[PDB]
């Protein structure tokens, strides 16, 4: 049900997930146990690469009640636009925050987790947290938008805290 987040520096973090080629029991009970792993760790969106499963599937939920799921499996940006910034946090970089740039608007498509197409047009928070987690599925993080300074002062950071 939990499966383990990883934590920088582990190079799985880095891996170029794989589309989905059927939305099927399988990838719905990966979807549902990335759920409770995110919920369990207090997030507002996980990526599968973030618990080595290589696959094009994210979960979202920005909701206080927690009763808002979204699910993008095998997402395609559609288009973007503005600019904006909030001080992110990282469930494979912990307790480390920093302001990231990022599109204020983002048009969407991708498979919801009954494997329908949906389109999505987001702002805001909504939008931040699907571009973070479509990084993810590429391998990248929020601190490569950051000085290699400031990388190499989270990387450590966050090894002081894992080496406990
Ligand atoms: C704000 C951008 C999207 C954040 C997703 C992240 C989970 N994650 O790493 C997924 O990739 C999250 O929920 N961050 C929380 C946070 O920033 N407040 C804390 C748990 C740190
Ligand atoms: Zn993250």
């Amino acid at each position: 049900s939990v499966l383990q987040v990883l934590h920088i520096p582990d190079e799985r973090l880095r891996k170029v997930a794989k589309p989905v080629e059927e939305v099927n029991a399988e990838i719905q009970r990966i979807v549902d146990d990335m759920f409770e792993t995110m919920y369990a760790e207090e997030g507002i969106g996980l990526a599968a690469t973030q618990v080595d499963i290589h696959q094009r599937i994210i979960v979202i939920d920005v909701s206080e009640n927690r009763d808002e799921r979204l699910v993008l499996i095998n997402p395609e940006l559609l288009e973007k636009s503005g600019e904006t910034g909030i001080e992110e946090g990282c469930l494979s970089i912990p307790e480390q925050r920093a302001l990231v740039p990022r599109a204020e608007k983002v048009k969407i498509r991708a498979l919801d987790r009954d494997g329908k197409p949906f389109e999505l047009e987001a702002d805001g928070l909504l939008a931040i947290c699907i571009q973070h987690e479509m990084d993810h599925l590429v391998g990248k993080l929020f601190m490569d938008y950051l000085s290699p300074l400031k990388q190499q002062r989270i990387r450590q950071k966050v090894e002081k805290l894992d080496r406990l």
